[PDB]
């Protein structure tokens, strides 16, 4: 019974999260998962701070009210070559990965690694944090709240 989290560094604050190495978050366990990292979906002015800091990704996750991938280099097959906050609009299909955003954070690049999933409550899962570089934080507990995400 176990769970991977992939994180990234952190900008302003803001992160992103891929369970499990596939888009296999819901919208309602999303804010579950941040909530247990003490943190919230960002906002998209969060998201567009984190990125003019640095922040990037090639992967789709939830903010608050969207989809999105932030990107800075145009890449083909990373947002069809846009740059910016890029925004989801068509899909047939709900899971993705998540973003979360971390008031305490450093203002600016933190790429330091995560070694705590402090507001996780008690349960059965081991759930391990997985860092870029390989380093990896785990506890055994649980952060979903909604039974149909289980
Ligand atoms: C200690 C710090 N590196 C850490 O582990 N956290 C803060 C950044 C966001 C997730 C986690 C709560």
């Amino acid at each position: 019974n176990q769970i991977d989290l992939n994180v990234t560094c952190r900008y302003a604050g803001v992160f992103h999260v891929e369970k499990n190495g596939r888009y296999s978050i819901s919208r309602t366990e999303a804010a579950d998962l941040c909530q247990a990292f003490n943190s919230t979906l960002p906002t998209m002015d969060q998201m567009k701070l984190a990125l003019s800091k640095g922040f990037e990704t090639c992967r789709y996750g939830f903010i608050e009210g969207n989809v999105v991938i932030p990107r800075i280099h145009p890449n083909a097959i990373c947002a069809a070559n846009h740059t910016g906050v890029y925004i989801l609009v068509t899909s047939n299909t709900s899971h993705y990965d998540t973003y979360c955003f971390n008031a305490s954070a450093p203002p600016e690049e933190d790429c330091t690694s995560v070694t705590d999933l402090p507001n996780s409550f008690d349960g059965p899962v081991t759930i391990t944090i997985v860092n870029r570089d390989g380093t990896r934080y785990s506890k055994k507990g649980e952060y979903r709240t909604h039974q149909e995400d289980i």
